[PDB]
Order: C-alpha cells, then sequence, then structure tokens
C-alpha cells in the first residue's frame, strides 16, 4: 500500500464522546487480565488496538505482589482488540521492554521497546514485528520513550526519547525513523528545559508533542516537529492553565519559554490538541494528586499566556483514580479531518489503595464530536474490597 | 462490494427450527462469560453473530452483584460468534453504552450505542468499526433505542429512538442513515401512541418494527417504514391477540389505533412478523410475568381487529424464565425469499430469583420452515442452587 | 472452487500412525473445557478438524452433573482445530441437537442437527452456515444420524437415517443432499436387518457405510452407495472377525446376510475399511464392554465368510476405556491415493467410573501408513481421582 | 509462492538484543498454561512463533504431577504466537509425540513428530498440515531429533535424527526433505563420536549444525551440511572453550576430532554461530549443572584448538536456571543478511527444584545487533513458593 501523509486539519472540537473503555480490573477480579500500567491507544488502516505494559503476570495471580515497580524483566508491551480487556489470551507481544511506542506508518507498524539495568538500556526498533534497529544508552540513565503512540508522515515517524536524571538536566533526543531504519537523530533544542513522555498527533502543519517537565515545570513542555525537514522547536504551553500533576493553582500570566514554578521533581504524563481557537487541554481535576480528569477549551493556549478556559468537560469525577493520558487518532478515517481522540489510564491498587499488593488500570477514551454533547464521568468500577 | 437491497418477501413460515442457543448462564457457571442482558442477533454477509449490553463483569465475579441495574458506565455492545456464549475472550467490542442497535448494510456494519446520566445522553454512531456522528438528548431523559437489530435497503438504515417519559408521552424519532451519516430524521407520526424497544425486518414491501407501549397498551405498536422515501406510518397490531408482557386476557376486539388497555406504565420488548395469512405473533405465555414463549399464526393480525389463531409452537415452556425477544433475518441467505427469525431472551436471577445477587441472560434463537416441524422447548437450563 | 470429486482409490494400508489426540480430560481438570461425547474428525480442503457433541457445561463444572443423559436441549454440535481440547473459548458451534453429521463437498460444509423430544424431533441441514433444509420425524422414535462424517461426490452427499425403535425394525433412510438441498431419499433395501450410526469413507468405487446393528447382531451391517446414481446396497460384513461391541466369541464362519446372534439390543458405533485384500476392520477389545481398541488386516472380510486376521495393530489396551470409533479421511491431500483414517472416542466417567458424576471423552485419531510402523497405545490419561 | 534459498551470510554479532520472552511460568501459576519442556522458535514468511513439547496438562492441574517424565503418549508438538505463553486457548498442535523438529521452506511447514515406546518409535513427517511421510525406528532404542527449528534452501530440508544408545555409539542418520517427502537419507560420516539434539542455521555456505555429544565429550560436535548436493561432514568445535553442560573446565588446547574428556553419560542441547571472526559460542555459567547463561564470541573456534574469548555477553545469571538452548533465524527478514537469533529454555521444577512436582520452563529469546549494546540479565521470574 501507501505511507500516510498528514494532509488534513483537526476536526472542530465542540465536546467529546466516549469511544473506548475496557473495565480491565473489574473483568480482572475474576478472569485471566493481565496487570498492566502506561497504556496506550494506536490505530492501523483497518482496526483500532490498546496497547500498554504488561507486568508478567495476571492481578489475581500471586506474582502481581510488587507490581508498583516500573522496570523488570518480565515487562513487555502488548496489544489487545479496542475495548476488550488484555487477558493473557488476547493479548498480542510487541516488543520485550518496560518503555514504548508504537505507530502504523501506513504500510506496516513500528514498535519500540527499551530494556536493560538503568545504567546499560537499549531500545530495539521493530518494524513489520521484525526487529531492525538497535539504539544503547547515551546518558547510562534509563534510556525512556513516549509511553503512547508515534506519529507518521510519508514513512518518517518522529520518536522523542530522553536518557539521564529525571530530577535536573537530561539528554533528550528527537529520533527520525523510516521503515525501521534511523533516517537521524537531533539532540533537543528550544526553550523546553526537561522532557518526559511525550503525547504527540499529526496534520497538516505537521507534528505536536505535549510532554512532561519533571523537573522544575507544572507547565507541559511542548515540540513541534516537521517530519519532512525532519527538524523541531520547543517550548512550553503559554497558558497559565496549568496542566501536569501534581502542580500549582492557576495564576493568570503562564510561561511560554521556562518551567512554572512550585513543584518539583515529579508530574505525569498529558496531553494537549493545540489548534489555535480550536485548542482544548486535557488535566487532572486535583493539583495535589493522579486523581479526576477534565478537559478544557482555551483559546491559543500554546502561545497566550494569558489565555483561560471558555468551555469544558469532565471525565473522570475527583473522587475516582486517573493517571496518564495521551493523544491518538485515526489517520484512516474517511471525511476532510482528523478527529482528536485521547485516553486516561485509571490506575488502581498501590501507592493510593494500599490494601492490596499490586497495581494496575484500566482503560478509557474519548474522540472529539462537533456536537455539544452531554457529560457523563467515567470511573475504572472496580471494587479493591473485592480483592481482599 | 454493493449495498443490499430488500428485494424478496418472507419465506412461507409452516413451523420454527431451532438456528442457535449459547447456553451462557450454564457454561458460565464455571468459566468466564460476561453478565449481559438485552441480547440480540445480527447477521453480515459473511456471518451471523448473537449481541447483547454486556455489564463489564463475569457472572462468578463479584462485580455481579447488582447487574440488575440498567444503566451505568461498564456497559457495552458486544457481539460474539452465533452459539458461543459471551466470554472475556471471545467477546468484541462494538461500542461504549446501555442502549444499542447494529445491522450491516451489504458494505459495512453500523453500531450505535447510548452512553450517559439520565439527563444528558447521547448516541454515538459507529459505521466500519470508527465513530462517524453523534446525536445529543433531546428531551434529557434516557435517550435510548432498539435493543435489537437495524435494517437496511440501498444503504440507508432506518432506526427508532425514544427519549422522554417511559410512562406518558414521549419524544420518539425515526433517524435514516447512511454510512453512519445522518440523511434525515422525523418525529413519530400515526396512531402509536407510545414507542420503545422497536423489534425490526426488512422484506420488498418495506420496513416493518413492532414495539413496546410502555404506557397504556398492552397491544403493541406497529411502525411501518419506506426506507427509499424516508418517511413513515404508525399504529398497532389490530388483533385481539395481545402480546406485550403484562397484560390483560385475550378479547374479541383488538385496538388498531390506541392501546388497548388493563396494565399501565410496565411491559416487554417483543417482535411480530406481519404479512397477511402468513402472519406470525411471539408472546410470553404468562399474561403476568415474563415466563414462557409462544409463536401463533394470526391471519392478518395488523389489520383485522377480529383475528385469531389457528396454529401456532410453543418455545418455552410457561414454568421457564424468558424475556426480551426480536427479529433478525439472514439478508445474505441464498434462494428467492427471506427466512423470518427471532431471538428470546432467557433471564435469570433477579428479580425473579433473588438467592442470587446478579441479573444475565442466556439466548435461544429460531428461524422458520416451510415443513411443519415437531416442538420442543428451549430453556435456559442452568439450576441457580448451582451459583450458591 | 470445485466440488471434490472421488477419483482415488485407498493407499495401500501397512499399519497405522497417530494423527491427533486432544488429552481433553486430562486439560479439562484445569481448564475450561465442554463435557462432550460422541466426537468425530472431518476435514476442510484447508483444514481438519475435531467434531463432537458438547453437553453445554464444562467438566468442572456443577452442570456436568448427569451428563451420562444422550439427549437435552444443551447439546450441539461443535468443532475445533486438530488435537486442541474442545474448549469454551475455541470451540466453534454448526449447529444445535443431539445428533450429527457434518461433511465438507469441496466448496462448502454440509453440518445436520437432529432436536427435539424422541416422539417429535426433527434434523435441520445447515450449508455455507446457514440453515437451507428440514426433515421431520417419520416414526415418531428419535430421528437420529451418523455422529460421524458423511462423503460427497460431485456436489452430491449421501447421509443415513434411522427413525424408530432401538431394538426391533426400524425406518432407514438414506438423503442424498446437495448445497443443503434434498435431492432424493430411500427407504433402506437390501439384507442389513437394522441401521444405527455408520461410519463411512468415500473412493472411486463409490461410498462404503459400516454401521451398527442395534438389534441381534454382533457383525456390523454395511451400507454401500453409488452417489451419482444415487442408489445403495446393503448386507453384513461376512467375516467371522466379529466387531460390534457388546459381541460373541469369533466363530469360523461369519454371516452376510442377517445378524450374527448372541447378543441383542446394544452395539457400538465402529467402522471398516473394506478394500480387498487391503481390507482393515476396528474392534474393542473386550467381547464385554467399551474397552481396548485395535485394527485387524482382515483379506476380503466383507465378502468372505471364512476370512481371519493376517495382521493387526493395537491402538488402546484393552484396560483403558474406548468407546465410538469412525471413519474419516483427508480428500484435498497431496498424492494418488485417500489415505484412510479414523478416531476412538476414549470414554471417561459413568456408566464405568461413576465416583464422578459426569460422562465426557477425549480423542484419539490414525490415518494409515504404508511403513510396518512400531505400535504404542494410547490411553485417555486422565486419572479419575483428581476430579474427587 | 517460492522456495527460499539461503543466499546471505551472517549479519555482524557486535552484541544480543531482547527478542522474546514468555514468562509462562510467571502466568501459569494463574492462568491455564500448559506444561512444556523442549522449546524453540520458528518462523514462517509473515510470523515467527515459540514451538514447544507439551505434557498435555496445565501447570496447576494435577496431572502436571510426573511431568519430569521425557516421554508419554501425552505430549505433541505446539506452536503459539512469539512471546505469548503456551495456554490451552492460543496452542496450536503441530504433531503428536516427544521429540520434534520443525521448519517452513518457503512455500509450507515441515513439522516432524516422534512418538511410540523406547523399542518401537516411529516419525510422522507433517508437510502443509497434513501428514506425508513415516520412518520406523532402525535401532529400536528412542529414535529422537533436534528439538529445534530445521533449515530448508530450495525446498530441501534436512534433518538429523538418533536411534540407539545415550551413552555408547549410536545410529546418527541425516535425512534429506522436500515437501515432507524422503529425498535421501545418509548415515553419519566424520570424527564426531556421538549425536544428539543438533540446533541448526543456515546461510549463503551451508547447512550448519551444533549438535551435544552425550557419551564422552564435553566439547560439541558440528555436523556441516550441503543441502544441494546433500551430503555433509562432521567433527568438534576445536576450541578449548568447552560448551557442553556438564563439563571440564577450560583447557588451552581443544579437540578437533574427538571428545574431549571427564564428564560421560550426560550433556545439555546447545548451539554456536561459527563464522570465522564472528563467530559466537553459547554455553551455561555453571561446570556442573543447567544454570546461567552466556555468549562468547570466540574468532574460529570451530578451526582453532587455542582460541579463546574475546567478547561476551551474560544473558542468564548463575542464579538463575537455564536448560536447552538452540538456533533459528528469520531467513524471510528484510536486508543483505540473516542476522543470528537464539533461545534459552529456563526450566522450572524437577528435579532441581522439588518442592513442586511438576516440571516446566519459559523460554527467553535473543538476536543480534550490529550496536555493541548493553546487557541485562533475563530469568524466569516465578516464585517457587508460590505453587506451594
Ligand atoms: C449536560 O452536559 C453539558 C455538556 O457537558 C453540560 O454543560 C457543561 O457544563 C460544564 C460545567 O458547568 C461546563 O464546563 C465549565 O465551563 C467553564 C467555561 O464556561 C463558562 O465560562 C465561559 C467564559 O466566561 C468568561 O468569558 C466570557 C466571554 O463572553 C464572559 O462573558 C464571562 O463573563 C467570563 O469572562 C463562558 O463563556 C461560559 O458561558 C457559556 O456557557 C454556559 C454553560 O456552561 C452558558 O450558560 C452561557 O450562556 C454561555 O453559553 C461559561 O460561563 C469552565 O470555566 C469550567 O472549568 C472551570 O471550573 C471547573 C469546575 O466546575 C474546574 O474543574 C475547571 O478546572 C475550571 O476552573 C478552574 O480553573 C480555572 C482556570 O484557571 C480557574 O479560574 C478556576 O478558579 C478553577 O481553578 C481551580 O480549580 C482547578 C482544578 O481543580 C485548579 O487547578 C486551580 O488551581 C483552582 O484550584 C467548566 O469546564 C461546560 O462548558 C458545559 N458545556 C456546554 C456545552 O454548555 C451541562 O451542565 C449538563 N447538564 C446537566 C443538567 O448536568
Ligand atoms: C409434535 O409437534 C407438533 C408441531 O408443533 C404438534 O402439533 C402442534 O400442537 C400444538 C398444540 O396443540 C398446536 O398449537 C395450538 O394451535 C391452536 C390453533 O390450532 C387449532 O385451532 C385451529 C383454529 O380452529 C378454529 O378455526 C377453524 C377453521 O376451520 C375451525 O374449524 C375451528 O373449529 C375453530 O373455529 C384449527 O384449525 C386447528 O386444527 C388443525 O390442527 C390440528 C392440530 O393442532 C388438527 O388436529 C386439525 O385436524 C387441524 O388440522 C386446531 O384445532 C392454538 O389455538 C393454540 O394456541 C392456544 O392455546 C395455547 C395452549 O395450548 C395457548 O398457549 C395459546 O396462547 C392459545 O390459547 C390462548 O389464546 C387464545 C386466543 O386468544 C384463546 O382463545 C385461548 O383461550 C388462550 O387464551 C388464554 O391463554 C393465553 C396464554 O396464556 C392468555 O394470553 C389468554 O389471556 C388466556 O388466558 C396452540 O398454538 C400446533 O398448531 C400444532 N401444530 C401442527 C402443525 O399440528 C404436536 O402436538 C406434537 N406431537 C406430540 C405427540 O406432542
Ligand atoms: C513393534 O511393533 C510391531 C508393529 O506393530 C509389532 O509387530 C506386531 O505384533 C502384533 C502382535 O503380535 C501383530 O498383531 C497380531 O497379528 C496376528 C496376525 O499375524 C499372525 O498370523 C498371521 C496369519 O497366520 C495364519 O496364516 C498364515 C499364512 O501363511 C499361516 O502361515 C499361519 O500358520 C496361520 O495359518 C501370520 O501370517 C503372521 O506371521 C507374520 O508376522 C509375524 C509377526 O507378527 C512374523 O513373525 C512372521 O514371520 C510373519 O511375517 C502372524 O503369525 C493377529 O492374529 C493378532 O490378532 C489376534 O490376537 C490378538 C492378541 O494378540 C487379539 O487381540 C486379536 O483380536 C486376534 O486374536 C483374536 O481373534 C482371532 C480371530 O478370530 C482369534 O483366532 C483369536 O483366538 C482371538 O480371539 C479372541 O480374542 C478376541 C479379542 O478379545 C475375541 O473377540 C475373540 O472372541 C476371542 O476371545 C495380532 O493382531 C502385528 O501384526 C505385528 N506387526 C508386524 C508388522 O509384524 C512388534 O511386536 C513390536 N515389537 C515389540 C518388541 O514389541
Ligand atoms: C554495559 O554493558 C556492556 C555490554 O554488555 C558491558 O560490557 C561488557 O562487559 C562484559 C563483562 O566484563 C564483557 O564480557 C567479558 O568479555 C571478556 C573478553 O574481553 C576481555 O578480554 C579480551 C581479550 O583479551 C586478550 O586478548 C587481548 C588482545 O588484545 C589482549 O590485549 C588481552 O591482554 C588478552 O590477552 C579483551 O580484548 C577485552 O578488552 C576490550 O574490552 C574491554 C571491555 O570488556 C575494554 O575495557 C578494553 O579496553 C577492550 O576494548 C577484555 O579485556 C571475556 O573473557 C569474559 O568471559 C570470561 O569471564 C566471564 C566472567 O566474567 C566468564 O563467565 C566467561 O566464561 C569467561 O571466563 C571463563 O572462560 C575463560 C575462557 O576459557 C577462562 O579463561 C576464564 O578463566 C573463565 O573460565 C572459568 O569460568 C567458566 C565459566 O563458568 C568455566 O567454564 C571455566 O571452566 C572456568 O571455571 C566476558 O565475556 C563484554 O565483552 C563487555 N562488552 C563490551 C562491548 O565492552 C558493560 O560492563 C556494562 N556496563 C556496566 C556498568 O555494567
Ligand atoms: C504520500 O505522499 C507521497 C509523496 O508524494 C506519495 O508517494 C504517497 O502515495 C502518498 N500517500 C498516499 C496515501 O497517497
Ligand atoms: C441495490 O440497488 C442499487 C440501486 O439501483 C444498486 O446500485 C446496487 O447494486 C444494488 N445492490 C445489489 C446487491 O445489487
Ligand atoms: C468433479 O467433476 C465435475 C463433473 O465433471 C467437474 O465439473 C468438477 O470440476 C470436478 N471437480 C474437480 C475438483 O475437478
Ligand atoms: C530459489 O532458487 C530456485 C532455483 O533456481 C528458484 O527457482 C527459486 O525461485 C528461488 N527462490 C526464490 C525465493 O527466489
Ligand atoms: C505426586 O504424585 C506422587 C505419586 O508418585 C505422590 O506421592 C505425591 O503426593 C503427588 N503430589 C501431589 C501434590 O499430589
Ligand atoms: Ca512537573
Ligand atoms: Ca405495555
Ligand atoms: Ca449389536
Ligand atoms: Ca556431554
Amino acid at each position: 500500500r501507501n505511507f500516510n501523509n498528514l494532509t488534513k486539519g483537526l476536526c472542530t472540537i465542540n465536546s467529546w464522546h466516549i469511544y473506548g473503555k475496557d473495565n480491565a480490573v473489574r473483568i480482572g477480579e475474576s478472569s485471566d487480565v493481565l496487570v498492566t500500567r502506561e497504556p496506550y491507544v494506536s490505530c492501523d488502516p483497518d482496526e483500532c488496538r490498546f496497547y500498554a505494559l504488561s507486568q508478567g503476570t495476571t492481578i489475581r495471580g500471586k506474582h502481581s505482589n510488587g507490581t508498583i515497580h516500573d522496570r523488570s524483566q518480565y515487562r513487555a508491551l502488548i496489544s489487545w482488540p479496542l475495548s476488550s480487556p488484555p487477558t493473557v489470551y488476547n493479548s498480542r507481544v510487541e516488543c520485550i521492554g518496560w518503555s514504548s511506542t508504537s505507530c502504523h506508518d501506513g504500510k506496516s507498524r513500528m514498535s519500540i521497546c527499551i530494556s536493560g539495568p538503568n545504567n546499560n538500556a537499549s531500545a530495539v526498533v521493530w518494524y513489520n514485528r521484525r526487529p531492525v534497529a538497535e539504539i544503547n544508552t547515551w546518558a547510562r540513565n534509563i534510556l525512556r520513550t513516549q509511553e503512547s503512540e508515534c506519529v507518521c508522515h510519508n514513512g518518517v515517524c518522529p520518536v522523542v526519547f530522553t536518557d539521564g536524571s529525571a530530577t535536573g538536566p537530561a539528554d533528550t533526543r528527537i529520533y527520525y525513523f523510516k521503515e525501521g531504519k534511523i533516517l537521524k537523530w537531533e539532540s533537543l533544542t528550544g526553550t523546553a528545559k526537561h522532557i518526559e513522555e511525550c503525547s504527540c498527533y499529526g496534520e497538516r502543519t505537521g507534528i505536536t508533542c505535549t510532554c512532561r517537565d519533571n523537573w522544575q515545570g507544572s507547565n507541559r513542555p511542548v515540540i513541534q516537529i516537521d517530519p519532512v525537514a525532519m527538524t523541531h522547536t520547543s517550548q512550553y504551553i503559554c497558558s497559565p492553565v496549568l496542566t501536569d500533576n501534581p502542580r500549582p493553582n492557576d495564576p493568570n500570566i503562564g510561561k511560554c519559554n521556562d518551567p512554572y514554578p512550585g513543584n518539583n521533581n515529579n508530574g505525569v504524563k498529558g496531553f494537549s490538541y493545540l489548534d489555535g481557537a480550536n485548542t482544548w487541554l486535557g488535566r487532572t481535576i486535583s493539583t495535589a494528586s493522579r486523581s479526576g480528569y477534565e478537559m478544557l477549551k482555551v483559546p491559543n493556549a500554546l502561545t497566550d499566556d494569558r489565555s483561560k478556559p471558555i468551555q469544558g468537560q469532565t471525565i473522570v469525577l475527583n473522587a475516582d483514580w486517573s493517571g496518564y493520558s495521551g493523544s491518538f487518532m485515526d489517520y484512516w478515517a474517511e471525511g476532510d479531518c482528523y478527529r482528536a481522540c485521547f485516553y486516561v489510564e485509571l490506575i488502581r491498587g498501590r501507592p493510593k489503595e494500599d490494601k492490596v499488593w499490586w497495581t494496575s488500570n484500566s482503560i478509557v477514551s474519548m474522540c472529539s464530536s462537533t456536537e455539544f454533547l452531554g457529560q457523563w464521568n467515567w470511573p475504572d468500577g472496580a471494587k479493591i474490597e473485592y480483592f481482599l
């Protein structure tokens, strides 16, 4: 077939509709559901699937004890059918490791998994389900990547990596792959001061990634990538509507070219859609912890350091646990525009619910509507007491 | 490929033969079978499948407690292979929500799921497994739809929706979709006074839907749709053979243009095949509760307010629990006529069997024969005591 | 594609090699394996599969209690991948009922399932996974069929049915189907006096079925069918090597045209390959019960009432339980001849092992070799005590 | 399609990257995972899969008791998706038996399974999922084969078999198959004195097999096969870096044409890649038992009796249990060279961990990189105490 080209703009976002939900923890109470975390969603030209890092055990399995741990030899990127839960019997292993990204270029899928000890990790780049290229750690401190889908244009698929400290300056690189081969890489440039866990989407203007500053900032850094020239810039979302977690309260002036201060050495993966007057930002409702989730329409959030919300939608009540969130779109859908989508990881278990000894999650996902739809809220839905 | 056209009449119905049965509750006693309700059956050009609303838990799972509840964030329309049970590992999620319909147009399948709180629900229309259009509540009172398959002609697939009171006048609309797009909608016209849970089938004359009057009537309202002109009429089945549940005893004069009185604010989804002398009506055997099921040959039931049965077939004994029933046909079968089919939902658990804390069902399904076949009866088959 | 034609002779049978074995009862001790009985094997042009009548419950499920019972509304013909066990999650339902046959004609598969009460049973004939024709009971006494595969030539697939007494004269019919349609049926002719559970195979000479005389005979009746003329003859295997069970000891003169006496009102489904000097007969080792299984090379067994064995092979030791056995071949294999195959049902549980309350089986299957291969024996392999 | 030809050399091996890992024992603690042993990996042109000999029971099943036993009627060669575990519901049976090999020739797959008692075993050769040829025992003492993949060139697939004593001279044969048919076989020639469990790979020079001398040698015998002429030679790896287990300590002079002495009547399946300066050898870290695993770069190991390591990589720590290891490659990958791969069987349970009554394994697999990648170690990961 042919490589996909980013030839459309975003659809107008007037509200968000339910797209997928797997109820994995509810079902896993009484089924062979794998413990996971760091989920995402990614489409092929003929199917969309859920993705996540398995922990190599089921929830009811005794090996679920200790799964708060992020990195082990028992983790792997798995995918499974949209809105099904990740079961032992329906999950397809994409590659082995504890940090990942994946995207389809229109012809085949590229998946990248990083594994190894903290001081000697390596990425293996798979294309069309075969290993093609490998990248060794350059800073010997937890080589790591997006934890959500990458995006491709005319065969070129950029991916953001970081290696180095999580609590100070680190070495971030943007890699440009084609058919799994390394075309080029560049060191991070621009005014973003620290980069983790980029959430990306593409449209005719280029590729936009909204990341996590784990060091000093509670505004989110943004990397904008031209996949044709294979170049990028970076800054922060200018808006005073702050979207990392934990975070300070919203001021009236944001920061475009430096971290907004108040919270250090922590954060959460998140996302945004930055599209002028059609801009929407995602964030946890709580400023203290990974609870709740909302979308806020914030015109020109990227560039306007005074911008505030003019519309919103609650996705998960503050009373309910959330977690990581990221962007994806069905680039192969019919129509004249790309419909913005996102997922929210709904983390259950440790550290917040420590009566159980495991940590897992379920997934909820939404896409945009041009209608102004009524809102519901979407909890994980499992009762912790049932697992005791 | 090509859109299916309704170019045939119904086959002559001389009896009913077994088509499918999943024994879901029997199997779910000792397997990872999802709790469901509101099942149906629908064919693609190359396969026929069972459908239902999952409750996002298995039967033996602790989350099965409380599944008498109709609407939650944990429900989804699932489909699975004909006569298999709906398991965690074989069920395909079509969309997320607590009211649904689905149909194949010959090229691709349209599925519609409604979700949300009672005062802010919305329908998402999926086509070829992608979300295409969305419809917001118009009466802010449980936007809801068929709970069985829709039917298509030359790409046009009509669907009946209701929004508003379940116990008085409500706002019913007929929507006409093509490739998931809204071509047109109309407010209900005709003499049907209240519409719920329409069961539809198509043939050369047009599309016929037999619905549930939940307000005052125990005769069933009928909507007849011309999918070419995109217009409809409505009335009730004229026959004094009453087919809702609960219901009064059969009189000798029915009602064509108004509810037959005696039972208010309740009902059950049901169906009929209205075809002159080849007319057959389905109903529960009991007039009081959802138990038993029978088919009755009632010539000209639609138009003759004196019509009585001249032949029948017991499907489920009165001693056994039934539930919802609806119509479907294999529009892609060989031959010169469409073979009428139906399913019966066999509800187990609450409220009728309250020693368990769950509510689920299994499915039995029949299609017509031109032979005069011997009859059996088809119970769910599970022993409640085994679940205690 | 094209209808298969029977254009080859049987390969020379010099021994038997292992073909498939599912170990279903061993695995079902700790997995969701369906209770079955009456298994067989049948090939499509691109795959061979195991078949059986499910009981609509797993072995460890509480509903396994009482599965010695032959006929219920919870039974169905299922198929599953060769040598896998019949699980809830991998079994495909072919049709609903408690007596079956199935065969591929080269283009599509025909499957036939009979259901109903003893006095009102009916067959539904499925073709290309759709119901096509139905046949009502003609003797009102357990309409029943082969319990192993049928065979097709140029689209014509003959099937043997019986309706009536199991312990006296009954009404046997041979039906000729094409694309599921009834071309013709004939009443049984010839010297076979009672017919049950025919096991059939085809080759250039025509179709040969070896059946069970449940009335007075312990030699097996044979029906020979010409699928072109759509005619048949019948007699018994002439050989004094008797192959029904239970049965008298082997005499030195068999019976060609009447039952060999000594055992009444019982029997077991079995098979043979009748091919002049290349003739092999299957039988239980025990004359008293369904235990053991052996193949015996008995030249001209069909026609020679003095014929004895000149070679043999033990398949299952007398110490181990067997059961039904039947013939099938891969008509789509490469080469100049059809390789004879068979399966043996290995029954576990009731009535012979009554410490458990269920009855199920596993499958072992062999095909012929032109080599003279060493023999092993093939027990079910499960330990009953594990189920207590 | 077309038969694959071996037209490329090996890629330069500068380190090894993670390829696959199934975590089968961890997952099997709480899922329906089959007990296995003797695993391997093999690619089709469109997919790579894990293979192993099932024991016909799950790990948690009561029939897992006694699975240290190598040969029973309940074993079968199964395959399943790369990095998934071998479950009851996802495992495909290739053939029945207790010793196997399998390989794809570019058009279809050949699989070979041996079954029978020790004195009467036989191989059945399957091609395109059908039995094609059979081979009877020639020495009446456990006919046996590779336990990892074979390799094909222009349709010709050589396979190494042994029949006879495991502790003295035996009868080894090299068979040459095409489309499952026997083209030719030869008795072993050359200086290898005993052959077991050959691990093979192919490249433009021909096919290279590294085997196990179970009799007197702790260096590994090598068979080099020309699949065009259908001839072979044999010797031992000349290097003093000894790679069998158990084994003596490494001397400074190896043995090219005779066993290196010190350990008798034992061994382990292993492998090597013999490619001049690009030579890498696999071995257990322990000289005493099947624990640990490492790769060592040993230039000209095949031919240089003084050769030592110049680079290495730990795969499994000595503290962790290993087991069998073997070679495979994706012959259908893109690029100008074949990327060397291997698997290591990670044995859990008996005899080394006798608090449980079963023996099973999981799989880890690596392929070569032209980068110099950081190393991790890859334990099975299950906690035995959880199974008590
Ligand atoms: C059925 O479903 C529908 C569809 O979902 C439901 O309708 C939805 O209802 C929700 C809830 O109300 C709405 O979400 C909120 O939207 C507002 C924004 O809209 C308001 O403000 C707009 C801007 O006004 C400004 O400019 C205009 C320009 O003309 C000017 O006129 C005005 O004076 C002002 O200067 C208005 O344009 C807008 O009016 C329009 O819409 C109205 C309906 O909403 C309609 O009535 C009007 O006629 C008109 O058409 C409207 O007034 C968001 O501000 C709000 O988000 C804030 O509040 C929530 C809590 O509710 C909070 O979680 C958010 O984070 C946010 O507040 C935080 O951040 C702010 C920014 O920094 C900060 O200022 C706040 O103090 C607060 O900060 C604190 O909390 C955060 C988070 O914990 C923390 O980080 C901080 O540090 C700090 O602690 C909501 O998103 C939907 O827009 C609305 N949708 C639609 C289509 O109507 C309907 O209710 C359902 N029906 C039923 C019966 O249930
Ligand atoms: C093997 O299998 C076969 C195939 O399945 C079995 O054969 C089947 O047997 C069943 C059971 O008998 C039949 O179902 C019933 O059919 C009758 C209708 O047929 C009868 O009436 C016909 C009409 O007669 C009228 O017009 C003719 C015109 O000539 C006139 O001559 C006559 O006098 C009268 O005016 C007759 O034509 C028909 O005769 C034909 O068929 C006969 C065989 O059936 C044959 O012998 C004849 O020679 C001739 O060929 C026959 O007499 C249905 O009426 C009946 O349904 C009613 O009864 C059941 C209970 O059994 C009930 O559940 C139904 O709901 C219904 O009765 C309720 O509704 C009525 C309508 O309002 C009402 O009047 C009743 O009082 C009753 O209402 C009460 O209960 C309901 C429900 O709870 C409640 O809602 C009300 O409020 C109230 O409380 C059956 O459907 C099959 O048709 C028949 N099939 C065939 C092909 O033969 C066979 O038995 C099996 N064999 C064995 C050994 O088991
Ligand atoms: C490795 O594997 C290989 C391959 O599997 C093993 O080799 C196999 O070994 C088995 C077991 O021995 C053989 O099966 C038996 O075959 C014999 C038939 O072959 C014998 O008889 C032939 C016919 O002889 C007659 O005609 C010839 C014409 O020349 C004449 O010369 C002769 O005198 C006589 O008149 C001989 O041709 C044949 O010799 C050939 O083969 C020999 C090797 O087998 C070889 O040594 C010779 O050189 C020559 O090449 C040979 O002598 C079957 O008769 C036998 O089946 C009977 O016995 C078993 C019990 O073992 C029983 O279960 C059967 O049902 C049957 O006996 C019952 O039925 C009879 C018929 O009515 C009846 O007469 C019996 O009394 C008995 O009836 C009783 O029991 C039944 C059942 O419960 C009951 O219903 C009755 O009422 C009654 O109670 C076996 O099938 C294989 O053929 C053989 N295969 C090969 C290729 O060699 C090898 O052993 C393995 N190696 C190791 C180390 O384990
Ligand atoms: C991040 O990851 C990276 C990548 O994985 C890590 O880097 C890797 O580190 C490992 C561990 O050190 C290395 O593996 C070892 O490799 C050595 C071989 O390389 C050494 O020797 C080479 C040859 O030297 C000879 O020739 C040269 C020619 O010039 C001559 O100069 C020299 O004097 C000598 O004559 C050197 O070329 C090489 O130097 C190069 O590489 C260095 C880095 O490694 C670098 O610093 C240099 O500048 C230069 O570039 C280097 O010195 C293997 O020998 C070794 O394997 C032995 O030891 C292990 C235990 O560690 C043992 O398990 C092995 O079996 C083996 O030792 C046994 O067998 C021997 C052979 O018979 C025997 O002699 C031993 O006594 C021993 O035998 C005993 O045990 C066995 C097993 O139980 C038993 O059977 C026997 O009977 C007996 O009981 C390792 O494989 C990697 O190569 C290296 N990779 C790279 C790319 O650098 C890095 O460490 C990680 N970072 C962090 C922070 O963790
Ligand atoms: C994307 O653009 C490239 C470069 O012009 C073109 O070759 C390719 O066909 C395009 N892809 C599609 C889907 O048309
Ligand atoms: C249905 O009718 C339309 C309109 O004439 C036609 O284009 C289409 O091909 C028909 N569908 C089939 C299956 O022939
Ligand atoms: C079988 O014979 C018929 C009748 O001549 C022929 O039409 C058909 O093609 C044949 N089938 C095959 C597989 O050739
Ligand atoms: C391998 O070589 C043979 C013999 O020349 C040739 O016919 C075949 O096409 C080749 N295979 C491929 C994949 O080209
Ligand atoms: C395993 O089998 C042996 C009999 O050989 C028995 O001694 C032992 O107790 C068994 N283990 C379990 C867990 O039943
Ligand atoms: Ca931060
Ligand atoms: Ca009503
Ligand atoms: Ca008999
Ligand atoms: Ca050795």
